[PDB]
């Protein structure tokens, strides 16, 4: 059953490894473990170079742990690597951006599509059904290809008079803030920015306040430097996702198959989450 043994160890393998958004997801991951009886491991790729977390990838895979979840910095580039790993007789499930063309048993985060609908649904209001929304975003990555195209969606379907501006946050924030003063210069009909993940949610507030224009913006995550932009009202609001959820049930459902407990292979998606953050509820994000 569910008697862990610690020499058994189960790893959680990120992109931008140092910021403190894992550190909710680690902490869940890291508390199935042990309530269990096993041993949680983090490791990841400092910044977003794609070669550079297949490279981390196959260090842990390296190590022959029973189960993996990782969350994958480009749509396709780590499936091969998946595929390695489960080949290898080690169980891998896809935690907050997917590998949905790998062999991954299941996905664990965020609705991605449907979160971004749902900014679309809070944002586009905000600026009165018009006008050019700048799109801030990690080129590249499933969770925030999927936002984008359910923003782009739900606009088209349900605001013909606003348009989109993509911009690269490029998973670097000095870049991204950049990124998006050239989109705000050679775009006087910007009227909101959408920041879509949390590199975004740091560089977009901060590129916003250096051009002095006055714009509606739905940040993501939940930064204590982002809470207190949405508290003065800086921002209008925030995302927040089931963080310690993903990390908790991706290590359950990892010893579940490592260790053939379940007669079937696990189901597919858990829905993690997301809430819209504004001043009514932003207290209850603070650490
Ligand atoms: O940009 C930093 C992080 O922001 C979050 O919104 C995404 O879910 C993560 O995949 C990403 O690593």
């Amino acid at each position: 059953g569910y008697v862990g043994d610690p020499s058994d160890e189960y790893y959680m393998v990120t992109f931008l490894s140092g910021i403190d958004y894992w550190k909710y997801c680690f902490e869940g991951f890291e508390d199935a473990a042990k309530a269990i009886g096993v041993t949680a491991k983090y490791t990841g790729q400092t910044d977003t170079d794609v070669s550079g977390q297949v490279a981390v990838l196959e260090q842990v895979i390296a190590q022959k742990p029973k189960g993996i979840a990782v969350t994958a910095v480009n749509s396709t580039a780590l499936a091969d690597t998946i595929n390695s790993a489960i080949e290898q007789g080690i169980s891998v499930v896809c935690f907050d951006s997917d590998s949905p063309t790998s062999n991954r048993s299941a996905y664990l985060g965020t609705g991605n599509y449907a979160a971004g609908q749902k900014a679309a649904e809070f944002l586009v209001p905000l600026v009165n059904y018009k006008g050019k929304i700048a799109v801030l975003y990690t080129v590249g990555a499933e969770n925030s290809e999927s936002r984008v195209q359910g923003f782009e969606d739900w606009c088209k379907q349900n605001a013909p008079e606003v348009s989109l501006v993509k911009v690269n946050d490029a998973g670097d924030t000095t870049v991204a803030a950049d990124n998006l003063a050239a989109a705000l210069q050679a775009n006087d009909d910007i009227v909101g920015v959408f920041c879509v993940d949390g590199v975004a949610g740091t560089a977009g507030p901060t590129a916003v306040a250096e051009s002095k224009k006055d714009l509606r913006v739905l940040a993501f995550d939940v930064d204590v430097t982002v809470l207190d932009k949405v508290k003065s009202g800086e921002i209008d609001g925030t995302v927040a996702q089931g963080m310690y959820n993903m990390g908790y049930w991706s290590l359950m459902m990892l010893y579940t198959e490592a260790n053939g407990l379940s007669s079937k292979a696990l189901p597919g998606n858990l829905d993690t989450g997301v809430v819209i953050v504004t001043k009514d509820n932003v207290d209850e994000y603070y650490p």
